[PDB]
C-alpha cells in the first residue's frame, strides 16, 4: 500500500498473508479469512507457483517476525472460476486450508457481499496490504491500511476501480489478493494497477467480490 | 456541450461567442468577458484564422440569430502567453475588444480567480458554450450548460480536467475558449478532448487560469 | 504536411484546395480530382461549413496567390456514405463541381484502386498537402509532399494507417480531404491524428479508399 | 515468448535462466552471459528476490531438466546503474558470479553494443526466453526464440520496443532479464510490456544496452 499507514495491530484480524513454505516472511500477496477453512485471494497470486509451496499465514502484524499470533497453514485445495489472464477477469481464488483456523483475539472472519450488490462510485472503503510501499523502497513489515473511494473513471463493471485523489496513494505490488473492506464487508479484492503505484493517473483495480458470492457459498457447499 | 442542458437567456453574461466577421452566427470559438474591454479565451481558437475577421459577440443566447441583446466587437489586439501547440500548453489568449461593453443584464463581467489559486479534485463546476451537442447533429443555436467535476484522473497539473462520471457528456468542437466556472469565478478554458467528445473514458482538458492571473492583470492594466 | 518537402509544381495534378469562396487562399482541407467534375475528400471537410461558400480550386500549387494553372469551382452536390464522426468511420464524401474540370497539365484525374484491394505493410506511398508545417510556421504556400509507408500498427483495418519511422513528419491540419497514392493510385484521404501532427509516436490514419470503390464509380454514374 | 518458436538446443550459449537456489527449474528471469564470470540482466528481477537465494543456470535449453550441458552458479555481487521503478528506468542489472563459466560448446558469451550506439525502428533481432508462452499455459519448458522488429512507434528513446506486425507475438512473463539479439549483438534486456504480453496493441519494451556500454565495461574491469 502506497501512502497508506500502519494498521492497528490486528486491527483486521481477516488479514492472510501468503508466503513461501519455509521462507517465513516471504510475503507475496494477501488473502482474506472467510470461514474458519477459506481464505479469499486473487487468481493471478497462486499462478507461477505450485500450491505446496504455499503457505497461508494467519493472525500477523509483522509478517517478517516470529509473532505469538500468528498461525499457519498450507494448500489442501484451491477453487477458481474461470480466471481469464488476458483480460484480468475474474481475478478470485478461494484457497482451502490444510486446517481450520484457531478463530481467535487476532484471527477472524469478515462478511461476504449479497450477490450483485452495488458499490457506487464515491463510496469510502479501506484497502490494507503488506504490499510494497512505493515502487522503488524494500516491503513493509507491517500491515499498511488505505482509505480509499470507488470511483467509476477508467473502469470495467467487471471491477471496483478506487482512486485516492488527494494524494500519491493506492495499492502496490504485495497487495494482490488483500481485500477491499466497505462498511465491514469484504467489496474486493486487490487485482491490478495500470503500469504502476500510485501513479495519481488511473484507479486500482479490484476483483468485485459481488459477482462471485454464490459460487463461493456454493463452493464452501 | 455533449449531455448539457440549455442555460436560463442571459444567466451567463460573460460568456462571448467568437464568430467570423460578415458571417452572422458563425460561433467556433467561446470566450469570457472579465474586462469591459477584453474577452479571455484559448490561443488556439485564433490559430487558422487572421484578427480582424474575428468578431466577438457578446450578450448572446441564441447566436443563429441578431438578437436585441448583443453588442458585436472587433479585436484590437490580443495577447498570449508562451503558446506551445504540439504539447498543448498555455492555451490562453486575450483579446483587447474594439471598445468596451456597455455592461447590462445580458453582459458583463466574472471575477478571475487569485494567482496560483488552487482547484481540487472534486470541485463541482459548470461548463457551458455553443459547441457540437453530439457528433450527432449540428451545433448548439442556445448557450448549453453542463455541471461537471474537477479530477485529476488521467490529467497534467498545468491542466484543470473534467469529467461527467456517469453518463456520456462532456465539452466538443465549439466549446473551445469558453469558460470553466467554479463559484462563480472563472478557473479553466476549454482547451482540449481526447479523440472525441464525450469519451466516457477521457477527461476534458482546460487551461488552468490561476497560473496566467498576474500575467492576465497586468496586461488588463 | 510535417517534415515534408515541397512539391514540385503541378507535378500532382490531382491535388484540389478546398476554400472558403470569396475569401481567397482560404485553403482548409484537400482534395483529389478523381473525375472531372469529382472532387474525392473526406466527410469532416464539410462537416460545419455550409456547401455554398466552399470553392474547390483545382491547378494550384501555392494556393496563396493567383496562378492563371488554377481553376475555381463551386459545389454543385456532396455524397457521403454513412460517416460517424465519433467513431470516426467512413470519412469520405464525394464533391461534384458544378462544371466539370478542364484537364491539363495542371489540372488531371488519379486513378482509383479496385474495391477491397489490400495496400500491405511496408508498402511506400506518397502524402502531400497544403496543411501546417508543423503547428509552428504558418500553412504551407506550396504543395508539400512526404515520403510514408503503410503499418498495421496502432491501427485499424478500417484505416490506412502509417509512419515515417525515422523523423519527425507526419500530416497536419489543412492535410485532412487530401490524398494518400501509393503506385500512382489513390489509397487513402488524409482522416486524423491523434494527438497532434508528427507525434512520433502514433502513425497517421487515412480513409481506406479500396472499401468505397462501387460506391464511388457508381455515384460517377 | 508468446508466438515465438522452439530455438535449436544450444544454439544460444549466452542464454542465462536465474532460478531459485535449491529449487530445481524454478525459472524466473532471463541473464545473458557477456564474460565468463559477469550475467547480464534487468534490475527489476531481483527487486522480490534477495541475492543470497539466486540461482544462475547456464548451458540450458530445457530448464526444467537435470541437463548434462548445465552449469549452475550464485550470486557473489550485483551492480546496478541508478535503476528507477517508478519510471522503468535503468532496468539494467550486472551480476557476478561465484564463478567463472568453463565457455564450453553450450556455454558462450555474447558481444556488447557500442556505446550510444544506435538500433533504428525497422532492425530485426531475436527475442528468446523461457517466460510464457500463452497466458494459460505455462511458461517454456525450452527456450523459445521469436523474431521481433525494432519499433518506435509508443516508444520513448531510453528503451527499444519491439513489435510483430501480424501476429499475437512478443515477450511474456519470466522473459524479463533475457536478450534482444541484433546482428548477432545484445541491444536490449526485456524491460517491460504494457497491460500483458501480445496485445498486439503495444510494443515490448527493453533495456537500450548501449546507454550503458561504458559502465559495464568499467564495471566488468
Ligand atoms: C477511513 O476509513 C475508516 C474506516 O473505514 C470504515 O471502516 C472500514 C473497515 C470500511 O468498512 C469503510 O467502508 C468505513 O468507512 C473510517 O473510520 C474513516 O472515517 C476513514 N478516514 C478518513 C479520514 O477518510
Ligand atoms: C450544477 O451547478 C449549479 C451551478 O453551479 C454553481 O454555480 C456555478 C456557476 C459554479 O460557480 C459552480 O461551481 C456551482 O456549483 C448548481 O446550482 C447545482 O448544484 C449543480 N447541479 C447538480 C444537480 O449537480
Ligand atoms: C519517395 O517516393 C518517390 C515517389 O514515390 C513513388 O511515387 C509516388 C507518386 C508514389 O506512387 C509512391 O508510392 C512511390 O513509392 C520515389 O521516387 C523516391 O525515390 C522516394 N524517396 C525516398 C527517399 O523514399
Ligand atoms: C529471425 O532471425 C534469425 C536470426 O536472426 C539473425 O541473427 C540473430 C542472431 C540476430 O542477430 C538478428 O539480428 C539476425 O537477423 C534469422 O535466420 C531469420 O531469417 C529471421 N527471420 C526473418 C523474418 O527474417
Amino acid at each position: 500500500i502506497v501512502g497508506g499507514h500502519e494498521a492497528q495491530p490486528h486491527s483486521r484480524p481477516y488479514m492472510a498473508s501468503l508466503q513461501m513454505r519455509g521462507n517465513p516472511g516471504s510475503h507475496f500477496c494477501g488473502g482474506t479469512l472467510i470461514h474458519p477453512s477459506f481464505v479469499l485471494t486473487a487468481a493471478h497470486c497462486l499462478r507461477d507457483i505450485p500450491q505446496r509451496l504455499v503457505n497461508v499465514v494467519l493472525g500477523a502484524h509483522n509478517v517478517r517476525t516470529q509473532e505469538p499470533t500468528q498461525q499457519h497453514f498450507s494448500v489442501a485445495q484451491v477453487f477458481l472460476n474461470n480466471y481469464d489472464a488476458e483480460n484480468k477477469l475474474n481475478d478470485i481464488l478461494l484457497i482451502q486450508l490444510s486446517s481450520p483456523a484457531n478463530l481467535s483475539a487476532s484471527v477472524a472472519t469478515v462478511q461476504l457481499p449479497q450477490q450483485d450488490q452495488p458499490v457506487p462510485h464515491g463510496t469510502q472503503c479501506l484497502a490494507m496490504g503488506w504490499g510494497r510501499v512505493g515502487a522503488h523502497d524494500p516491503p513493509a513489515q507491517v500491515l499498511q491500511e488505505l482509505n480509499v473511494t470507488v470511483v467509476t473513471f477508467f473502469c470495467r463493471p467487471h471491477n471496483i476501480c478506487t482512486f485516492v485523489p488527494r494524494r500519491k496513494a493506492g495499492i502496490c505490488f504485495g497487495d494482490s489478493g488483500g481485500p477491499l473492506i466497505c462498511d465491514g464487508i469484504i467489496q474486493g479484492i486487490d487485482s491490478f494497477v495500470i503500469w504502476g503505484c500510485a501513479t495519481r493517473l488511473f484507479p486500482d483495480f479490484f476483483t468485485r467480490v459481488a459477482l462471485y458470492v454464490d459460487w463461493i457459498r456454493s463452493t464452501l457447499r
